[PDB]
DNA sequence: TAGAAAGTGAAAGC
DNA sequence: GCTTTCACTTTCTA
């Protein structure tokens, strides 16, 4: 309910993170936007929200008290996601995963 | 074109 | 149940 997989599965379905969405509802496949922060269009508030929320959710980021750290948010999220043994990255700017 | 700023997996950490 | 660190590897933009 508050672990990465149920939390992510929930974030996906919310449809509030633009770009985060299902590609197959029944094999449990979804994509996460993965824009490079060094890119021209990139901006903290539209490309790092999902990563940021994961930090808020796990207490790693407290808004107002901490200085933003999207690099860390991105890397923390990617290592927590990769640590899950019941999620797979389909190595086919996005990343595509399957909930097993 | 280039180095700085991102980004990365994997082992070590709590 | 993931987070941090580490020793490198990438993506940029101009």
């Amino acid at each position: 309910q508050c672990r990465l997989r149920p939390w992510l599965e929930e974030q996906i379905q919310s449809g509030r993170y633009p770009g985060v969405q299902w590609l197959d509802q029944s094999a449990r496949v979804f994509q996460i936007p993965w824009k490079h922060a060094a890119r021209h269009g990139w901006n903290i508030d539209k490309d790092a929200t999902l990563f940021r929320n994961w930090a808020i959710h796990t207490g790693r980021y407290k808004p107002g008290i901490d200085k933003p750290d999207p690099k860390t948010w991105k890397a923390n999220f990617r290592c927590a996601l990769n640590s899950l043994t019941d999620v797979k990255e389909l190595q086919d700017a996005f990343r595509v995963y399957a909930l097993l």
